[PDB]
């Protein structure tokens, strides 16, 4: 940087302490990532200066045939990635994309079903304190008990007896394969919509280790960051019947001006994730969380579903006696980043939780790789089966500083 | 840029395209800004890759410690600019912090009282194309036919009458100072909330050169960008007694995880608007304007209210047999960029409209003064009254190169 350091002291200092945390801890949050220069560069552009709303060739202001270049850039290339009918590249958020969703095709009231959210649903599937619960009727579907995979039986008594008129699924906590094509079968059968939130998956839906929702999906929203690894924001993939509705659901709907610095920055990371390299990067990432999770199991963790199929996997830890609130602060001393999290049918709090969740995107990107793996597994048991000895977690201390360098 | 022009020529060219294009026009648009190479430097800082859902010490993820420190600068400072009790600064847009404070205090199918869309209210305050006009059962108030000034005693006539449990005040094409003493005076009338969005006038406001809503307004919404000349994003101002509510009514109401790089970038901007030269700016930015505005009317021209007391104006084309669609059009010819736009009790459709709106906040940053004000003027007086006239279009395009050199 070279104009922040004098302009803002304050400002630079802090975000130097954030870059340098960065580099120093074990990324775990399973929905976090790097992205590229190149990403950060766009975001960096002149382009947040421009008013552009409405939509490329169909602008409400004049000068902007350039950043519609850059907006037809990035729908292009998602449409490439994800084989769509039409994208909406405007969404500031995965909770906008959400939120422009609902807004075409339900009303206020409307019964939707959505997967349960102590066993793996999003905020915006129906949370009370979230606009979804407030203004839909949510009801939801849930995991089997004992394997703790979506019980598609009950998603399809759920759909006969609510009779919602769209069907969400898709997940923030779900370590396994979701079938789309059974919800959209269910869907049929009850004559709803069926809307795919693929936001924590889509760079392995990208790179074709996750089965796409877009064939099977009426609207397929997105983060274009996760896993996808783009600047944070939304997306929404649609079938061209419905493009019309989702472009004014968006604007004049639910937002005003574009981010066109952000929407830059999306084509920049869909142009990486149409590469090659992606692709490998995408399949280290699954081969890491199920070495990681074969490595968790060998120290004598139980987890959620037991394994993953993804990026992403759930420790219950009622076997160490544990809550996730506990593991994640201790984890937190020794310089790793976990989140606690519910597990299916938990019998904590969701401020307690009895689970921890971890995913390997981040520490993929660095380049940690199987060997990596069994270390911060090896770490984890350290430091959760001595939770009380200042001595353990200086070991783990300095062996997560050894992974960082 | 270093990495960007390797990584992807295509948005690399289109952003140079765009960059050399801000250069070469002259931006009128009332809403249009330059922000500083910091606060760009700031919204392409590695804060994109920080998942930071909640506030301050009250996150729901580790690793915050940082990313706070900016965000509380960022609260901290606004605060200072404006004198509020309390500010929200992760609204993605102003539209998400209007939607936000509706989140707040109404229920669906409530009574809103709003301008008139037609007489300088925004999308947000009621269209019925928009959440707004969708949500809540919004009602308007006028401007007088004659002054262009808006009628308060139609302000309390309508509320009177319908009874809203909100009042929505501040424009998106209002030219003279807003009365926020009547507004209160009127909502405590009828026990009705005020909101003021303060969207365009915002850096006036900090420099003391417009009065200041926060005193009497329950809420307080705005962008980031515009007069402000901060990112692209929103804030929330209000009182402590509503600070928890609208907090949550943000997260987990209507958004999800915050954009820390934007808001450093809210920072950065609200240190530069703290300056002494932000001050000298903004009085620059009203006293363009009356030029301006004056200059115009020099020229021939008719505006709404007959002048202007903030950075904007607007030019009423019936006098010269004009819509504002053929003079957006002809202006872009030439290198103006303005916006068509309504004007009060206009007999065009929205589409076409009888009027121009025209703001010099972004020829003050790049320096223009009175005398680049006299030329804008003669400028669109040679195009406006010789539409048909090539050889008088290449003068206007010679001239407006010769401004921006
Ligand atoms: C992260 C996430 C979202 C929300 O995205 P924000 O950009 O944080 O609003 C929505 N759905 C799922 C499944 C997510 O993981
Ligand atoms: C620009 C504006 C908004 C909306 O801000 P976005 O960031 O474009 O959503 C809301 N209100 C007023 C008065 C505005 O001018």
């Amino acid at each position: 940087m070279k104009y922040l350091p004098q302009q803002d002291p304050q400002v630079f200092a802090a975000i130097e302490q954030e870059r340098k945390r960065q580099h120093a801890k074990i990324e775990l949050i399973a929905s976090e990532n790097f992205v590229s220069r190149a990403v950060m560069e766009a975001q960096g552009s002149v382009l947040t200066n421009k008013f552009a709303e409405g939509y490329p060739g169909r602008r409400y202001y004049g000068g902007c045939e350039y950043v519609d270049i850059v907006e037809e850039l990035a729908r292009e290339r998602a449409k490439q990635l994800f084989g769509a009918e039409h994208a909406n590249v405007q969404p500031h958020s995965g909770a906008q994309a959400n939120m422009a969703v609902y807004f075409t095709v339900l009303e206020h009231g409307d019964t939707v079903l959505g997967m349960n959210l102590s066993h793996g649903g999003h905020l915006t599937h129906g949370s009370p304190v979230n606009f979804s619960g407030v203004q839909y009727n949510f009801v939801a579907y849930g995991v089997d008990p004992e394997t703790h995979v979506i019980d598609y039986d009950d998603v399809r008594e759920k759909a006969r007896l609510h009779r919602p008129k769209l069907i969400v699924a898709a997940a923030s906590a779900y370590p396994r394969i979701i079938d789309f094509a059974k919800f959209r079968e269910i869907a049929d059968e009850v004559g709803a919509y069926l809307m795919v939130d693929m936001a924590h998956i889509a760079g392995l839906v990208a790179a074709g280790l996750h089965p796409n929702p877009v064939p099977y999906a009426h609207f397929v929203t997105t983060t274009t960051h996760k896993t996808l690894r783009g600047p944070r924001g939304g997306m929404i993939l649609c079938q061209e019947q419905f493009a019309k509705q989702i472009d004014k659901a968006i604007f004049p709907g639910i937002q005003g001006g574009p981010l066109m610095h952000v929407i830059a920055a999306k084509a920049v990371a869909f142009g990486e994730a149409l590469q090659d390299d992606f692709k490998a990067y995408a399949k280290r990432v699954v081969d890491n969380a199920k070495r990681l999770a074969s490595a968790l199991q060998n120290e004598g963790f139980t987890l959620v579903s037991g394994g993953t199929d993804n990026h992403l996997l759930l420790v219950d830890l009622r076997p160490q006696q544990l809550t996730g609130k506990t593991a994640e602060k201790v984890l937190d001393e020794v310089g790793i980043t976990v989140n606690k999290n519910t597990i299916p049918y938990d019998p904590e709090s969701p401020f307690v939780t009895s689970g921890i969740r971890i995913g390997t995107a981040a520490v993929t990107t660095r380049g940690f790789g199987l060997e990596e793996m069994d270390e911060i597994a090896a770490i984890i048991g350290l430091v959760l089966k001595n939770v009380g000895s200042e001595q353990a977690l200086e070991e783990a201390r300095q062996r997560v500083a050894a992974l960082t360098d």
